[PDB]
């Protein structure tokens, strides 16, 4: 059966929460966990109340994001495909309560700091039923940090570093995103010089310009093993694709295109639609500390704008990767 809240998030880890994110699917905390950060997405279901203008998931609707995270945990740790571009999953449960009031307490300081598009979480009984799901923390989303990088070289490896994390597990699980927008992507600090990725048993090497780059958030994901694969159906879902005011919601139309409304089947393509609005972000969204005045600079825009009106010609992120100029 599910555990009470107070075994996930006993007091000293409800009081050290802070609200980072959220989407219709529910609230992402940051915490502490054995002097660790951790994030901690958290999602109702199997009740009868609307929650941010939708039904809640069942369990088995939740048990594709549970599986994917777990699979895509594992690459960090593998060997003939490998890559730290991903996230760890620590944790998952199921929890049966009312929502915390600290937790509350943190979804009203974002509330009033930034905004939030939810429901106040306030109104679950205390029968209520959530999934948790405990990440390690892979820093700050690429949409918060947009005004925050060095220069378009940073661009550049941000968009090496995704490439080759969709490529290595395009090979090794036959994976994609499937929701890959800027909110989906996250920066954290690095020391480290270069950032190491293996593909089929090939090690290479990628300039991390002070950044590590995990993808995040497998809500849309797809992936098989031996044939059996794991996806969200959004076959008979009619809002995903009706959305406006953002290359973003084009995105969700055009992979309905390229699949014909089949969710089940492979299509790395998707992967690339991704990559190709992540680099219209770039060149478009971002805020440089360095602005386009150098000869470098002017030539690594010339690169990514390149990348841009070529890429869509490529059938998948391996294929970007090993083939496209813009990373030789
Ligand atoms: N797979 C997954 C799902 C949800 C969150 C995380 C996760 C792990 N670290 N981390 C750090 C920041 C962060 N921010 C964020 C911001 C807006 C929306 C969302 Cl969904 C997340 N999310 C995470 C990972
Ligand atoms: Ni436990």
């Amino acid at each position: 059966g599910p555990v009470p809240f107070s075994h996930c998030l006993p007091t000293e880890k409800l009081q050290r929460c802070e609200k980072i994110g959220e989407g219709v699917f529910g609230e992402v905390f940051q915490t502490i966990a054995d002097h660790t950060p951790v994030a901690i997405k958290i999602i109702a279901i199997e009740g009868p109340d609307l929650v941010n203008g939708s039904h809640q998931k069942t369990f088995e609707e939740i048990l594709p994001e549970i599986i994917i995270s777990k699979e895509l945990s594992l690459l960090s740790g593998e060997v003939c495909n490998r890559t730290e571009g991903f996230i760890g999953l620590n944790s998952v449960h199921c929890v049966q309560g009312s929502y915390p009031p600290l937790l509350l307490k943190a979804w009203d300081h974002y509330n009033s700091t930034k905004g939030s598009a939810n429901d106040r979480p306030d109104f679950f009984k205390d029968d209520q039923l959530f999934i948790v799901l405990e990440f390690e923390f892979g820093g700050i989303d690429l949409e918060q940090m947009r005004t925050k990088l060095s220069s378009l070289a940073t661009a550049k490896s941000i968009l090496h570093q995704l490439t080759a994390s969709l490529a290595v597990a395009e090979a090794s699980l036959r994976f994609e995103h499937r929701d890959l927008h800027w909110g989906n992507v996250l920066l954290k600090k690095t020391s480290l010089k270069k950032l190491h990725y293996t593909l089929n048993g090939k090690s290479s090497t990628i300039p991390s310009c002070g950044l590590q780059v995990s993808i995040i958030d497998y809500t849309l994901s797809r992936l098989e093993r031996d044939g059996i694969v794991v996806f969200c159906d959004v076959s008979m879902d009619e809002d995903l694709f009706t959305g406006d005011g953002d290359y973003q919601f084009d995105i969700y139309r055009l992979m309905k295109k390229e699949n014909n409304n089949r969710w089940g089947e492979y299509h790395p393509y998707s992967n690339v639609l991704w990559l190709h609005y992540l680099t219209d972000k770039m060149l478009k969204q971002m805020t440089f500390k360095t602005k386009c005045n150098t000869p470098a600079m002017k030539q690594i825009k010339r690169k990514i704008q390149e990348f841009h009106r070529t890429m869509l010609n490529f059938s998948s992120a391996t294929d970007l990767l090993c083939q496209h100029s813009l990373f030789k």
